[PDB]
DNA sequence: TTCAAAAAGTCCCA
DNA sequence: ATGGGACTTTTTGA
């Protein structure tokens, strides 16, 4: 439950908040970490503070009580008035307390360390500087009893599938003094995610965001599947409202390339651009001027969105795939009448323009009337996981029988011509499904509304949607998950805007040529790339880019 | 009644 | 052993 932040990032975060502190004007700064752990940040705060006091000790001695301000008194002063920490783990607090003590009995100095829940603590005062790495706990791994507390007391930032670190953002902001500075490393997903919409609104309207360091899919925490960003914000009265954005360019770099993180930020490994905080909508579109011009051209030119013209839906959720999904060559499928069997595909089966032939079959068990008529299917296939099936939420409440699919959706939505795409991918992969394929929630589908069929065809749509233009266009606002992975979920895919002009016929014809080649047995892959290049030129011409 | 979001992902191998 | 790559379930709030 304890995570170690890399030292190069700890040093950067502490420097970001304290490098320009006027210790002569205010020799009593309050620096807080509300998930301090063993003290990765606080122990570094001590070192920075000690040099700060020692470098100006005679100036403080002259300006203030000359007996109080001596070098031998710096250690006691820092612990009494400057360093504050909180963590739920008692053992970590005890270790940090020893570490701070060992920086030097005489007078039994008191240390401001609290073993508590930082989201419930009654904070008796606000703080000049707040740093640290909060806990990240999503909606599956958080206790329901605790989530009831969060939904009640942190509703301004925490609803639905929000994360625990949203609340730490709110708590840090609320107890930051006027003119104070906060700097934290959290997951990056709130920058684009639907869940973070309220959190983004809370940050934008309560603090000035100085800087966002976006590591994208780079691996900052070794052996941890998370993508990181560093946010620095303040409560200073400033007319200027511009954010420094540092966005990494190569996700494969090692974080220890230089001795300092700021060396990496200034280098060619990162790009820098500024964003006007006043121009942030509910979405934070953090791109350079070239991409903003590119994005705005497409938005203005396109009069339709996919949501306008299409019906979206998520795939089947069985609740226990091993009980219902079988290999098409499994001998146990001889027990299942073919009326119960559906073709089943995974996200990896989706390519551009077409789906691979399915290798798995879904038992649509919802169509099994009762347990007596098809006892063989229940006893020998589905019942092998009856205990796990009975633990599903809708089975415990009696809504579903133990052998039914948890979310079987509507069969008629899948058994039709439609477009399918993987839920997480490195690139746009929109395919026309001709084979009534079913899938789990790792594949999303949509079909065109009847009233828009004479304006848009499936062949045209997969043409533009798979183009290099729309690959770049979608990724401008897409949710970056891990290295070379973006979420392709309807909450953003359905916002993709599309156009219709004089190039419609040739774009559609090129797409049909690609599909015809891809479906050939002696498939000529090379010519497909040439046709794609020609289609990209038409699309770039159509959108004036 | 029933939708869709959510990576401190998960798992394997060189 | 670790770091990097291939691939992606079902729990959950609304
Ligand atoms: O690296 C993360 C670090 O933060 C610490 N930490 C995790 N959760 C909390 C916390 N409130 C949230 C909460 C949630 C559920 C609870 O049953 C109880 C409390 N309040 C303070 N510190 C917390 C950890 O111990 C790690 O040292
Ligand atoms: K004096
Ligand atoms: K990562």
């Amino acid at each position: 439950g304890i995570y170690y932040t890399p030292k190069i990032i700890v040093d950067y975060i502490v420097k970001k908040t304290l490098k320009n502190h006027d210790i002569i004007k205010n020799p009593y700064p309050r620096i807080l970490d509300i998930s301090c752990g063993c003290g990765n940040f606080l122990l570094e705060v001590y070192d920075i503070l000690y040099d700060l006091f020692e470098e100006n000790i005679y100036e403080l001695k002259k300006k203030y009580d000359e007996n109080y301000w001596t070098v031998d008194n710096i250690h006691r002063h820092i612990l009494n008035y400057c360093i504050y920490g909180a963590d739920i783990d008692e053992k970590a607090i005890s270790i940090l307390k020893d570490s701070l003590t060992n920086k030097k009995d005489e007078s039994d100095i008191k240390i401001n360390l609290f073993c508590c829940d930082s989201l419930k603590k009654k904070w008796r005062y606000k703080f000049d500087y707040i740093v640290g790495n909060p806990p990240y706990i999503g909606h599956k791994k958080l206790e329901k009893k605790y989530k009831k507390f969060l939904l009640e007391k942190y509703s301004e930032v925490y609803k639905d599938k929000a994360d625990l670190y949203f609340c730490f953002y709110k708590k840090i902001i609320d107890i930051l003094k006027q003119g104070g500075i906060g700097s934290v490393i959290t997951p990056r997903y709130f920058l684009e995610s639907l869940s973070g919409k309220d959190l983004r609104e809370y940050i934008k309207s309560n603090v000035n965001v100085q800087e966002i360091v976006d590591f994208l899919g780079a691996n900052i925490f070794k052996n941890i599947g998370v993508s990181s960003c560093i946010l620095t914000f303040d409560k200073k009265k400033t007319k200027e409202t511009y954010i420094d954005v540092f966005k990494i360019k190569n996700e494969d770099i090692c974080i220890n390339k230089f001795e300092t993180l700021e060396e990496l930020l200034k280098s060619s490994k990162f790009e820098h651009f500024n964003i006007n905080q006043r121009l942030l909508s509910d979405e934070w579109i953090l791109v350079n001027k070239d991409d903003e011009t590119f994005y705005n051209k497409i938005q203005e030119k396109c009069k339709y969105s996919l949501e306008d013209i299409a019906i979206s839906f998520q795939g089947i959720i069985t609740g226990c795939d091993k009980a219902f999904i079988l290999s098409k060559d499994d001998v146990k499928l001889n027990l299942v009448d073919d009326k119960f069997l559906k073709c089943w595909i995974k996200s990896k089966n989706i390519n551009k323009y077409i789906v691979d032939k399915s290798e798995y079959r879904l038992i649509y068990s919802n169509d099994i009337d009762n347990e007596n008529t098809n006892k063989r299917i229940l006893d020998e296939i589905i019942g092998l996981y009856k205990t796990k099936l009975e633990n599903r939420r809708e089975c415990k409440s009696g809504i579903r029988k133990w052998y039914e699919l948890q979310w079987g959706r509507e069969k008629l939505f899948f058994e039709r011509k439609k477009i399918m795409y993987p839920y997480k991918s490195n690139e746009n992969r929109f395919a026309i499904d001709y084979d009534n394929n079913f899938s789990s929630a790792d594949v999303y589908s949509f079909f065109i509304k009847e009233e828009y069929l004479d304006k848009f065809s499936y062949e045209y749509l997969v043409g533009i949607l798979n183009s290099s233009v729309y690959d770049k266009y979608f990724k401008i606002t897409a949710k970056k998950m891990s290295k070379n992975i973006y979420d392709y979920y309807p909450n953003k895919v359905m916002k993709i805007r599309i156009f219709r002009d004089n190039n419609y016929e040739e774009i559609e014809n090129l797409s049909k040529q690609i599909i015809s080649i891809l479906l050939n047995k002696s498939i000529d892959k090379g010519k497909v790339e040439k046709l794609q290049i020609k289609m990209d030129n038409l699309i770039m011409d159509s959108l004036g880019i």
